[PDB]
């Protein structure tokens, strides 16, 4: 369980950002004790952000291996009182901990938060923090290193690593809140629907006392118990891009923490993906926590540009792909109704492209038992967003090879077992899957294909591309469940333009578009377009990638292609709800 | 044979471009006999001109078949009394002329002159003439068309067609001259070197005398004999960047023609390229007859502009790349002092890349015949200019396979038995033959390499790449003959630009040549560097490539790269002659 760290009455909050020293390990590193002594002939290096792209030369962007963080740290003896915890949003790959030389914790997973406790080791005066940094990616890591000194990429994004989110230090009673959990039941059938909301409080270490408030802080209920309930008539539904956000004041032995929450139903029925008991439409794109330089380090300006684009455009929905973006972007998308799927690190479950399968045993993927704990983890952190309406399980697993069926179920299992919404459970699809040979048509409530008619399949033929598509999205329908693309898209290089066009340029790009536009429009089980991607991103290097993938509708910078002024238009005449 | 028609007091040139009606064949073409009415809802064509980018849509730019090319003609009765002959100096692919409905001439091959006369089929009055042009390629065209209703080249450019290069009518007496010859040989003993030509004037249908001038119009020596001779002490030496051009008078009966030559010796010597006994270095690149909306049509302008810049950028050759080029471009770089590479249209050779090879005899390639009456109507064409030191039968066939040998030694002797001045042969070798595997190495005067490592190979990893490059060229050396590179490159978007270089950066590009001319400089027995491309051109639509072919150091339209001047500044560096 990680509750966002913020600022209360009875916790403090003190931001660990700034410009670190940080030295590449020479294989030496350890061996000697660098995480004991100060690092000497030491780099600068801002932390939050990934350690890639701040430097020149391939030495730093291509680094196989360690790198050492290091920074001091001082806290007041008058808080000794408290509980101190070091909190690491994320260390992208493998993070450990030094204090005053001794490891203090150690973490696997690049994508999502882990804490330690730092009471007990502590020192007075000022002391040696040390965070030692791995990249290596291989058969055990979600997302996958492939086989082919260097770490290579099963997967189509930039292996960015270092402190990619921020070290804080946060502190607090000694028995204090530890996780918050609410669930909604809602009565859309009075005229005026309204609500009864579930506390359930979790204390370690008592009378707990729970306020409830409105948007503008007028109190309006309270009550007592760590596992109570609350009711609220007239209720102020959270809804796509029409957020409302009530708050939550859990009061409880000298700690008290505040949440906010959006009531709204997700429940799918037959071939319609349904939002408060309406007919949603997915209108928007997959995109990655990329840009320059910061490599997939936090970036909160560019997170609101990112979305005041989405609301200019007239979109309404996201994807996290390939991986769990930063808390700070999902309590956004809260306060600003973007419709959000979450998805986990699975990317690169997939050796399709003598010959291994994906899931041998012996000499496949070895990475069941960590994307388990990356779904609770996961699903621990983001439970109570309003935004999140659906999981994915993975991006593009070869899950219609042997083994697939059974390295999943025991994951979609815990995914249904442990979300208090019961929210739908997915995986995105990838080219040369149908609706027979998918895995998925049996385990995920809603299909969610990338499939690239136009582009790798039949491009520049656009109409034997189209032929293509409406036969395959055809047989998708027999399964009579909600699908959606998740991914469609053209390499387009901002600038190339012709009247006649051809491939990578952006009237290409739009033509492309309108096809598969078309045919999505013939089928009233289609319920989502999200376009791949919403902004040029870097990849490793490839005869097939022109300086990174530019398959963005808006530059790396965030300048609109000429196609995402085509969809501009096009999300401005589709509602959000009834669409069909 | 084919002398360049010109303007003389003998005969009289009128050119026939302009816009002329045009239409794309339905199929039902021939039969019905539209080479016989005039062309019915025609479409208007500038001539001459490729007409594949000349208007919109894909069914002009990717039309597989015929099109008909329809124009008036009337010649004035006066006329009848001398020669009436129609030349049309390329149809790309079939050409088939119709006068009045009647076939009167019949044409393989789009990249070289034929010739048909007028006088008995020449009505009074208006005549039709009709050009119907076809674009199919396959295993029995130079170039080669694929099997991947629709053209797929075995080569890497765009196959546009049309009436490439302009259509003439010139006259002649009745008894003319049809082909001059001459050749030279050179005493560079004396300290101040002299020269004996020997003509070798040929009539059909008589007293025929020889003038000889020099630069300036002045007279010098005269003779008579369809087979004499001629002497020239202190000769003025045509030289690479400092052209001297004699000119020549034949008169012969009631007809005379006017013929420049340059005085200049091409002789290979162990590891060393000759050119007036000195130790050449080439220093250039391959170019396309490509400009926009040309396509492969006829650019005065641009060969102008493009000499220019060569001369800016202090190279001295240039090889007609997977064709021959334009009379007036092979007379240009006669005025200009530019060496060039004359190759034939011989690309696609190769069907490395059950399985077929390349020269089974059933289900392989049936090109030889026409190979050879390319090389005899290349080499009637072109023996006369001083700027061709050398021959390239075919850029990369699968030179190593069995039947290569075979299959290029008939062809390499019928060149070097045609060719009056017995200069070198060669053929340019694709990336993985070896000195021990190229049929090359024993049929060759010049092995002439096409190595991209830094792109194809090894690319991004430029160590990896100069190992490679580095371990091949020496190799090559244990022949004891002259190796020069016809391309090498890596294809770049003008404007992408990065500190730390990744592959399609113009920073990328600049030290992919950084590396490869380090290693060229290693050999005493690399007498040539030239890269491709000098411009960004045309290709086939595919994922690897990025509208086009990116590898130019100029854009399309002739704007430098970075590139462009790290080669100028390098090149300045760099003698003709003595560089070793
Ligand atoms: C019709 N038959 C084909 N089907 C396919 S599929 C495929 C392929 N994947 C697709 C899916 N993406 C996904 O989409 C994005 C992207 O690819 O840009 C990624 O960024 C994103 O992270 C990822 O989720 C990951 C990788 N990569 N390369 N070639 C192909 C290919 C080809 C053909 C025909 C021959 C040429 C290649
Ligand atoms: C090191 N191993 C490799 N070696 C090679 S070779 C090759 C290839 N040809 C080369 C040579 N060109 C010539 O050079 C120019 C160009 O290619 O741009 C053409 O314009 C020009 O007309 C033509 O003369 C014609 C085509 N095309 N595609 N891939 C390759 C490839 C590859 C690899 C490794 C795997 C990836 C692909
Ligand atoms: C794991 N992600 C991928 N998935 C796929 S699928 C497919 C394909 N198709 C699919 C449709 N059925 C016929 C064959 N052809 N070429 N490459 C691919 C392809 C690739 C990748 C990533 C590596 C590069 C190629
Ligand atoms: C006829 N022109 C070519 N020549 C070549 S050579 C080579 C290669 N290499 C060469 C070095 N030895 C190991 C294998 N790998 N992939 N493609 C190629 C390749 C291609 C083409 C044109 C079609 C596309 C690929």
């Amino acid at each position: 369980a990680m509750l966002y760290p913020v600022l209360t009455q009875s916790r403090l909050l003190s931001d660990l950002s700034g410009v670190w020293n940080f030295k590449l390990d020479n294989g030496k590193g350890f061996e000697e004790k660098w995480y004991e002594k100060p690092l000497k002939d030491a780099d600068t290096m801002p932390v939050p952000a990934s350690y890639n792209d701040l430097k020149e030369g391939t030495d730093f962007r291509d680094h196989y291996g360690w790198v050492f963080y290091q920074r001091n740290i001082s806290v007041p003896e008058y808080v000794k009182s408290q509980r101190i915890v070091l909190r690491c949003a994320a260390v992208t790959h493998y993070a450990m901990i030094y204090l005053n030389g001794k490891l203090i914790c150690e973490h696997k997973g690049g994508f999502l938060p882990f804490e330690v406790e730092l009471n007990d080791d502590l020192q007075d005066g000022d002391n040696l923090l040390t965070i030692a940094v791995n990249n290596v990616i291989d058969y055990t890591t979600l997302p996958v290193g492939g086989k082919a000194p260097q770490n290579n990429p099963n997967f189509d994004f930039f292996n960015y690593c270092g402190i990619t989110r921020p070290v804080k230090i946060y502190t607090t009673p000694e028995t204090y809140i530890n996780d918050i959990t609410v669930t909604a039941d809602i009565d859309f059938t009075k005229e005026e629907p309204s609500a009864v909301l579930n506390y359930n409080v979790e204390i370690k270490g008592i009378t707990c006392k729970v306020e409830l408030f409105d948007e503008e802080g007028t109190k309006l209920s309270e009550t007592e118990g760590s596992e109570g309930t609350f009711e609220i008539s007239n209720v102020r539904l959270w809804q796509p891009l029409n957020a409302y956000l009530y708050k939550i004041k859990v009061t409880a032995g000298q700690d008290v923490y505040t949440l906010p929450y959006g009531v709204r139903s997700v429940r799918v029925d037959g071939t319609k993906f349904l939002i408060n008991e309406k007919p949603f439409y997915f209108k928007g794109y997959g995109k990655h926590e990329d840009t320059f330089p910061n490599g997939r380090g936090i970036n909160l300006p560019m997170n609101t540009k990112d979305i005041s684009i989405m609301k200019w455009q007239h979109a309404n929905s996201f994807r996290t792909s390939h991986y769990p973006y930063s808390e700070e972007m999902m309590r956004l998308c809260d306060e600003e109704g973007i419709v959000v799927i979450d998805e986990t690190t699975a990317v690169g479950v997939n050796l399709q492209f003598e010959r291994i399968g994906t899931f041998d045993k012996e000499h496949g993927v070895q990475t069941q038992e960590h994307h388990k704990d990356v779904i609770r983890d996961l699903i621990s952190r983001d439970k109570n967003h309003a935004c999140v309406v659906m999981w994915s399980i993975a991006n593009e697993p070869d899950s219609a090879a042997e083994g697939a069926y059974d390295y999943f179920k025991p994951l979609y299992d815990l995914a249904r077992e442990l979300d208090p919404q019961k929210r739908p459970c997915t995986l995105v699809s990838v080219q040369g899957t149908t609706a027979d040979t998918d895995c998925s048509s049996q385990l995920s409530d809603v299909i969610c294909l990338n499939r690239y008619y136009g582009w790798y399949f039949g491009g520049p033929d656009l109409e034997v591309s189209e032929t293509g598509l409406r036969k395959e999205l055809s047989d998708w329908g027999k399964l009579g469940k909600p699908v959606m693309f998740t991914e469609y898209g053209a390499d387009t290089v901002s600038g190339l333009h012709d009247t006649t066009s051809v491939m990578y340029t952006e009237e290409y790009q739009v033509e492309y578009y309108e096809m598969n536009n078309k045919v999505f429009d013939e089928f009233d089980f289609v319920v989502g377009e999200q376009a791949w991607n919403f902004a040029d991103f870097a990849t490793s290097q490839s005869l097939l990638r022109v300086q990174g993938n530019k398959k963005g509708l808006f530059t790396r910078d965030r300048k609109p292609k000429m196609v995402a002024h085509y969809f501009r238009n096009r999300w401005s005449a589709i509602p959000e709800f009834g669409y069909k």
